[PDB]
DNA sequence: ATTATGACAAATGTCATAG
DNA sequence: TCTATGACATTTGTCATAA
């Protein structure tokens, strides 16, 4: 799916023969990759799905996350730690607050994801005014939020903090 | 390339010559994913990434900022649009002039992003009285400012407007 | 436990055309 | 506009070789 993380993979020492019995895909096709015989851009879904998920939960346990945003004033810096990003923003919530992202960040992201209208929900500054609607939209069946999503409501949000930078540390 | 984002795009009730014509993917690739003639796993990373993307741009959450300015006074008012720092900066100079803001501070920006100390850049209200260090300047890229700095050289300025307000939209 | 190269049936991407 | 169906050169996935 990634192809920087199925990048990454070629990047690493792993046997070719490893890579191919942990994936399922062959090593001919991990050989003629890495030696540029095959692209990965050329390869099917599956494979590549295969290499990236095997990767990503390699890197699942030696991955940092730290956030750093910078308001207005110099003094006020606003930090943030967790080895996923949901964790990050948990953390950030819990440590600083709600109020200090920008109004409904979250909400108005999933409703997007989801393919819902705006403009039924009354966006405005003062955040989601279409409670009722928001109310309805709970219920109902949706798709909750991925890891990439939480990291864009910090770098989508600029009302207190318009300044985003995120360390991926990778041991 | 998520196979569930994909997915979505392919539900949707987009024409398949219209994804087609905005990802770059054939509509005949389109129509046959659609009916199940062809399956989302034998197709290619680079196909598959261009519906990502285009997915992934309808999902993507809108930012829109509404800059209000004013001066000690009050009674002289700013108000400026944009849905960049940088579309918010065009917008002030185009229709107040970059006398109002302080002056030299695009330039200022810059030397803050080179790093060179004010002091020895003779920093003065007057704006640049050193025109050799402009030139010196001009020589090297440096860094470009970034949409942030747009929004920091309206905090800076403290003589004629010196209230300096943002609002921000996601609708 | 490794690493390159096939062969081969089956798909793909890029173009069309036809309705 | 839009859908469906295909042509063609070419890369795939699988499953092997050989070293």
């Amino acid at each position: 799916s990634m192809r920087k993380t199925i990048e990454r993979l070629l990047n690493s020492e792993l046997s070719s023969n490893s890579i191919a019995v942990r994936t399922g895909v062959s090593q001919a096709v991990i050989s003629k990759l890495r030696n540029g015989k095959k692209e990965l851009g050329n390869l099917t879904l599956n494979s590549a799905e295969k290499l990236f998920e095997y990767q990503k939960e390699m890197e699942k346990v030696d991955t940092w996350i730290v956030y750093r945003g910078r308001t207005a004033d110099m003094n006020k810096s606003y930090i943030a730690e967790g080895s996923t990003y949901e964790e990050v923003y948990n953390n950030f919530v819990d440590k600083y607050g709600y109020d200090v992202l920008d109004e409904d960040i979250y909400e108005i992201q999933l409703l997007k994801k989801n393919g819902e209208n705006l403009d039924d929900y009354d966006v405005d500054s003062d955040g989601i005014n279409n409670y009722d609607k928001l109310d309805e939209f709970r219920e109902s069946d949706y798709v909750d939020l991925e890891d990439y999503d939480y990291r864009e409501l910090f770098e989508n949000s600029s009302s207190q903090v318009y300044y985003h930078e995120f360390e991926i540390t990778h041991e």
